[PDB]
């Protein structure tokens, strides 16, 4: 039957697993808890069978997941996007990295009291890490050529992400800029964006200094 | 030819990576940075050919890649240790991110004047995450089974260094323990760990409020 993702009902750590699902066009249920809702989640933390519960999950009869990255790999791996030898995979996964780089560098500094003379500080290493993407968009459509592998989910969580903390960040990456319109345009990606479905904040979840609330930026 | 590891002469992103090379029994060259050596490293930076230039960097010629993860990984894949059918390679890719968890969770709060308010937080969590490898340990010799997987070296790191913040943390957890005594009692893990080769300190970058400088724990 339909597999389940479960997560906060936040964009957070599954906003990429969500976006790739929609674009493979596959079928999946959430369970989403809600702000007032840590009790529920504690509850069921243990009866379902998770080796490693956590938030999120993804359970599927052939697998019972709750990694992040795990879960988004998986996804991608049963319809081959994965990699193709260990060099391509590398590849893969190097690109993985490199953007969580910036994103979990949001996260990092979301949540600190401190997050405003935090900003200041991640502001400067952010263009150095966006130089190296748009680079790489130099010659390709997407992160890896012509077609769409995970990691350009990613990126576009991250690019969506970074610019609520800086709205000109990408003024001066006009690949990126252009990639993130690219992802737009995508009609499956188009459809979810226009979407019931669509969770357009908190970024992180809902108690923390930046992308908290159910607000506005900063 | 070889291939060349470059990290900083610390343990850090890198030690897994390292103790899997040994374990493989695989040769390598590593650059280290020292501490005075920044400007070492910046100069080469770009000079190097890595597209994602970081550190650290692993140089093939088949490859040439510089997330850590993707490090690991491709280490692991050249030799079949990855995966095996899309529910396998998830089932690795979450024990490494279940032990990501512990271990960025020292470093997000390693680097903070905070470190010690810090502490005391992290330390409440820890012993759930622990508790759910011991638990998959308590029929396993390895995280995986009979055989050491790249996350065993993962896991092996994240003890290593939550032993130093709190060296009380596996009283309790008895197969953590033999865990640990298990893979130093591998004879090629025996053997780097006698080695000239073996860095055993700093766990972090020279300048974190825990585990830096040339030192003593907390
Ligand atoms: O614990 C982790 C793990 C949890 C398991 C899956 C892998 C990551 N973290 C979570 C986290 O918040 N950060 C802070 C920001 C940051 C920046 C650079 C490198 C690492 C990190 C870590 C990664």
């Amino acid at each position: 039957m339909s597999p389940i993702l479960g997560y906060w009902k936040i964009k957070g750590l599954v906003q990429p697993t969500r976006l790739l699902l929609e674009y493979l066009e596959e079928k999946y249920e959430e369970h989403l808890y809600e702000r007032d809702e840590g009790d529920k989640w504690r509850n069921k933390k243990f009866e379902l069978g998770l080796e490693f519960p956590n938030l999120p999950y993804y359970i599927d009869g052939d697998v019972k997941l709750t990694q992040s990255m795990a879960i988004i790999r998986y996804i991608a791996d049963k319809h081959n996007m994965l990699g193709g030898c260990p060099k391509e995979r590398a590849e893969i996964s190097m690109l993985e990295g490199a953007v969580l780089d910036i994103r979990y560098g949001v996260s990092r500094i979301a949540y600190s009291k401190d997050f405003e003379t935090l900003k200041v500080d991640f502001l400067s290493k952010l263009p150095e890490m966006l130089k190296m993407f748009e680079d790489r968009l130099c010659h390709k459509t997407y992160l890896n050529g012509d077609h769409v592998t995970h990691p350009d989910f990613m990126l576009y969580d991250a690019l969506d992400v970074v610019l609520y903390m800086d709205p000109m960040c990408l003024d001066a990456f006009p690949k990126l800029v252009c990639f993130k319109k690219r992802i737009e345009a995508i009609p499956q990606i188009d459809k979810y964006l226009k979407s019931s479905k669509y969770i357009a904040w908190p970024l992180q979840g809902w108690q923390a200094t930046f992308g908290g609330g159910d607000h506005p930026p900063k």
